[PDB]
C-alpha cells in the first residue's frame, strides 16, 4: 500500500494519535478532558458559549489536525445533547462551529464525529513497549463515566488491527492474477481467510467490557446525529458558517472501510442493487477520511478477484476464495448476536431497522459463496 494512510501494523487506524494540542487551544483541551464532569454538573455548554473563536492556522500537522477534529467533534455531541435525557440544543455556537467546519473541509470530512475520529484517532498505549492489546491501551475521550466508551472504542480498533494483517496481503492477490500466479494467489487467499477468522475472536472481547444498559441507555445517544432525527428535524445550524440548518449522520462503522475493502476485494457488491442497505454503505464513504475512500476506490478499479477464481474451473482456488467469504459471514453472525443482545434486548426492557440493515449487509456476503 501506498499513500493511502494505511499502516502495516495498525491498518485503516492512525498509528500512534496525538494527545496534545498546542497551548494555543488550551480551552479546548480543557473542555474535552473533562466531559464527564462538565456535562453531569451542567457547566458543559455555557463554557462552550464563554470560549471565544480560534484559528485553525496553528494546527500544523496531520496528526493535531486529526486530533483537533477529535476533540470538537467531542464537545459537539456534548453540546448538542447534554446529559442525553431529550433535551437538544439546535444552535451550535460561532466561536466552536465554525472551526469545527473550516477544519472539516481542511480535512474532506463532515462536521461531525465519525468512525475514524473517535475509533481510529481516539487511542494510546499505555506503555508503548508492550503489545497492542486492550490491557496497555486506553482511549483519550469518553462522555459520562460509566458509558463503556473505552471498551466500545478499543474493541471495534483491535478489531480494525487484527484486519491490517489482511490487507497487507490485499497486493499480493492483485499481482498474482496479473502475473497469472495461480499458486500464489491460492495461498494469498488463504493467508486473509486466515486473518478475517482470527479478527472473530477480538470480537468476544465485547462481552468483557461492554455492558448493554449502560451502552444502549447512554453510550447510543451520545453517538447520534442529526439525519432523519425526529429531535433534530431539520438537521444542525452551525453558527456563523452555514445559515441553514444542515443534516449529518451520526457515528456508524459503515464508515469503517475495513469491511468494506473486504467486501470489494471479494466481489461482494454490498453498494449494487438500489436497496436502502447499499444505498447507506455508498453514503458513508463520505465520511471515511478522503485518503481512505480513495484506497476502496483504487481497489474497485483493479479486476474482479471473484470472477477470476469462476474463470478458472480450479476447486482448490474456490475453496480458497469460499473460505474468505465464509470468514466474513461468521464476522456478521458474530455481530448480528451481539446486536440482539446489546440493542435488541435492552430496547425491549427502529431496531429492526437496524436488525434488518446487518442481515441484509450478511445476505449479500452468503449470496456470493460459489458451491
Ligand atoms: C456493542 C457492540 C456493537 C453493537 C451494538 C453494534 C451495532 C451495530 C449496528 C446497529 C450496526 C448498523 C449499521 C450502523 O448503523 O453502523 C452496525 C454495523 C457495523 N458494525 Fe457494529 N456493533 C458493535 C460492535 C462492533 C465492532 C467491535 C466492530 C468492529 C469493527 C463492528 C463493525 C461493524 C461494521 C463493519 C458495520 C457495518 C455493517 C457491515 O459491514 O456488516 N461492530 N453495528
Ligand atoms: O452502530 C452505530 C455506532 C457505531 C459506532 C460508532 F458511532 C463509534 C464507534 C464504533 C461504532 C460502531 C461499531 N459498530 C457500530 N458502530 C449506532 C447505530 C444506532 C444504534 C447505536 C449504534
Amino acid at each position: 500500500s501506498k499513500e493511502y494512510h494505511i499502516d502495516e501494523e495498525v491498518g485503516f487506524a492512525l498509528p500512534n494519535p496525538q494527545e496534545n494540542l498546542p497551548d494555543f487551544y488550551n480551552d479546548w483541551m480543557f473542555i474535552a478532558k473533562h466531559l464527564p464532569d462538565l456535562i453531569e454538573s451542567g457547566q458543559l455548554r455555557e463554557r462552550v458559549e464563554k470560549l471565544n473563536m480560534l484559528s485553525i492556522d496553528h494546527l500544523t500537522d496531520h496528526k493535531s489536525q486529526r486530533l483537533a477534529r477529535l476533540v470538537l467533534g467531542c464537545i459537539t455531541m456534548a453540546y448538542v445533547w447534554g446529559k442525553g435525557h431529550g433535551d437538544v440544543r439546535k444552535v451550535l455556537p460561532r466561536n466552536i462551529a465554525v472551526p469545527y467546519c473550516q477544519l472539516s473541509k481542511k480535512l474532506e470530512l463532515p462536521p461531525i464525529l465519525v468512525y475514524a475520529d473517535c475509533v481510529l484517532a481516539n487511542w494510546k498505549k499505555k506503555d508503548p513497549n508492550k503489545p497492542l492489546t486492550y490491557e496497555n491501551m486506553d482511549v483519550l475521550f469518553s462522555f459520562r463515566d460509566g458509558d463503556c466508551s473505552k471498551g466500545f472504542f478499543l474493541v471495534s480498533l483491535l478489531v480494525e488491527i487484527a484486519a491490517a494483517s489482511a490487507i497487507k496481503v490485499i497486493p499480493t492477490v492483485f499481482k498474482a492474477m496479473q502475473m497469472q500466479e495461480r499458486d500464489t494467489l491460492l495461498k494469498a487467499l488463504l493467508e486473509i481467510a486466515s486473518c478475517l477468522e482470527k479478527a472473530l475472536q477480538v470480537f468476544h472481547q465485547i462481552h468483557d467490557h461492554v455492558n448493554p444498559k449502560a451502552f444502549f441507555s447512554v453510550l447510543r445517544i451520545y453517538l447520534s446525529g442529526w439525519k432523519g432525527n425526529p429531535q433534530l428535524s431539520d438537521g444542525l445550524v452551525y453558527e456563523g458558517f452555514w445559515e441553514d440548518p444542515k443534516e449529518f449522520a451520526g457515528g456508524s462503522a459503515g464508515q469503517s472501510s475495513v469491511f468494506q475493502c473486504f467486501d470489494v476485494l471479494l466481489g461482494i457488491q454490498q453498494t449494487a442493487g438500489g436497496g436502502h442497505a447499499a444505498q447507506f454503505l455508498q453514503d458513508m464513504r463520505r465520511y471515511m477520511p478522503p485518503a481512505h475512500r480513495n484506497f476502496l476506490c483504487s481497489l474497485e478499479s483493479n479486476p474482479s478477484v471473484r470472477e477470476f477464481v469462476l474463470s478458472k474451473g480450479d476447486a482448490g482456488l474456490r475453496e480458497a476464495y469460499d473460505a474468505c467469504v465464509k470468514a466474513l459471514v461468521s464476522l456478521r453472525s458474530y455481530h448480528l448476536q451481539i446486536v440482539t443482545k446489546y440493542i435488541l434486548i435492552p430496547a425491549s426492557q427502529g431496531g429492526t431497522d437496524l436488525m434488518n440493515f446487518l442481515k441484509t449487509v450478511r445476505s449479500t456476503t452468503e449470496k456470493s459463496l460459489l458451491k
